[PDB]
């Protein structure tokens, strides 16, 4: 068919990966795009896929419009819809998921690995099957969650590494010469929206590492910041200085906190 | 200096067998004292009673107050139920075996917490006691697997086993005071209190098969409780690699068949099964 590829989703990973295909592989007339339902068609703190496509004379389609395109490559890059694979003639359906699968299937993956005490995360390119982030893994890139990284910092890492893993593998996908491996049952985890209360209530009867992690997992200013006694927190810093157990002291610009193991946290208040 | 050399404080097979080992190999009975836990009524049940062993072997029962002034005494907590304040003691030879791979899973119910948090292994850790909970310097650790179908009960019996073993491995160097240790790191340190665990766990099925399995088996410890699914007590959970479709739930006379979001088969065996 004339149309070779659909890019579906949002943000700079989608925009940049589309730019890369336009520059290196396919002409506009060979590409269609499905923006997310919330795409305003203007750039914000991320670029708009809708705007990029219109600016570049790529057609905006719906899923209904591509299901019958033989051999189309369908590529989800932060797409907001669950696919049903039997809708499609093509079986060339792919996603980049922002975690180190099989762990942290589902949502809010800039939050969940932090909240669960992980030292690393990853991006994973996989085939789409009918389950949520369950299909066979094509490629994965693991990277650290540094000790004072926030959810926002981690999200910007997913965008960066996600764009790179796209570029690394896209020719094998286009050539249908990639290899994949089924995901294991062990280590598989999943979160849905119901599992995370974005207005997090910190549990201080925890270690310093855990309290620190509770704070920084919710630091993502475009959405929210965690609040301690009515002040928003912009950064948490965990040190291995021992300051005594269960410290909590509020100052004008920051809190000094330690948990049951007495390591020092500085929780910096938003200016 | 003093006649008393060692105090064993705590409960269950670990305390009893450790005490038996020192009495056989290291100290006579008049050199040893014991502090049972508050709920020890001196009756052997599914674990042995430390109080009963002491009574049966003429090893004196004491309180912490009676040992604080014993210089050089070796104090060992083997599932002890009291928090120590090290400044009460003249001796600095104060030790604990905690049932986890520290620094993870400080605090309570460590037969439940690693399972519920999706771990594949656990451990026992011999440490110095400081004024924090399970925070003192590590002397030795032995890690072991949590087998995929282990229950909390199964994991508790492995702690008893490996815990008794790590005591024997280290006791000579404690007695000769030549042991080495290392400060715990801040990174990976985790802690649970009784408030963080609801022993009447309501299963979240909007999870992976692995996670649903873990949620069930983490609460299987029949002396205390069993998890309940559709008003049936569950005695065992078995997780397989077989794909059966997403979000399966079917009740049979003797078991449930369950899968989560990733569609792996779980068999949850009912207690009523003959
Ligand atoms: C909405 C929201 C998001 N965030 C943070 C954590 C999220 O990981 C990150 C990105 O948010 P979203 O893109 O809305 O949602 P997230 O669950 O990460 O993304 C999933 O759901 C998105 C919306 O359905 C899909 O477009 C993505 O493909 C899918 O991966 O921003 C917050 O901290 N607070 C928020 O309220
Ligand atoms: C009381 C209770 C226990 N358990 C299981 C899981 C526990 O890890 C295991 C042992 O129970 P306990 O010895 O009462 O509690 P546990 O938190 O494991 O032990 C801590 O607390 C004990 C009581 O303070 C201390 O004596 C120990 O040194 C300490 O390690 O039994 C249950 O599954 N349900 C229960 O209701
Ligand atoms: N079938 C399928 N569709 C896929 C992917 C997948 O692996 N498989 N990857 C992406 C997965 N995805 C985003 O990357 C995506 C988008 C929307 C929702 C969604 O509708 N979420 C609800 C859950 C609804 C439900 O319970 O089924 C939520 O958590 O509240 C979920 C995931 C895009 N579509
Ligand atoms: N200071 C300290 N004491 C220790 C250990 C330790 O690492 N540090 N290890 C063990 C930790 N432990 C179990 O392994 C354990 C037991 C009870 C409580 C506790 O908090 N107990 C009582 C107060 C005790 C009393 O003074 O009578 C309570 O809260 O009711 C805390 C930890 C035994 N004691």
């Amino acid at each position: 068919h004339m149309i070779k590829i659909c890019i579906a989703g949002k943000n700079n990973i989608a925009v940049n990966s589309l730019q890369f295909i336009l520059k290196n592989y396919f002409e506009a007339d060979q590409i269609v795009v499905i923006p997310n339902k919330n795409d305003k068609g203007i750039d914000s703190w991320q670029k708009s896929l809708l705007k990029f496509a219109l600016d570049n004379n790529i057609k905006i389609v719906t899923l209904d419009e591509i299901y019958n395109i033989e051999q189309i490559i369908f590529f989800s890059l932060e797409f907001d819809q669950i696919i049903k694979i039997e809708n499609f003639k093509s079986d060339r359906l792919f996603n980049i998921h922002f975690s180190a699968l099989p762990k942290y299937k589902g949502v809010f993956t800039s939050i969940t690995p932090i909240l669960n005490n992980e030292l690393e995360s990853g991006v994973t390119l996989h085939r789409i099957d009918n389950g949520i982030d369950t299909g066979n893994i094509i490629d994965q890139h693991c990277f650290p969650i540094d000790i004072n990284d926030t959810a926002r910092d981690l999200y910007f890492n997913y965008l960066k590494y996600g764009e790179s893993i796209f570029k690394k593998n896209i020719q094998t996908i286009i050539n249908n010469s990639y290899k994949d491996l089924k995901q294991t049952n062990i280590n598989s985890s999943y979160f849905s929206r119901k599992d995370i209360n974005l207005v997090h209530k910190i549990n201080f009867k925890k270690t310093s590492f855990e309290i620190h992690n509770q704070i920084r997992a919710f630091i993502f200013q475009e959405y929210q910041l965690p609040i301690i006694n009515n002040s928003k927190i912009i950064k948490s810093i965990l040190a291995n200085e021992f300051i005594g157990y269960n410290v909590f002291e509020e100052f004008e610009n920051y809190f000094i906190i330690s948990g049951i193991d007495g390591f020092k946290i500085i929780a910096q208040k938003l200016n």
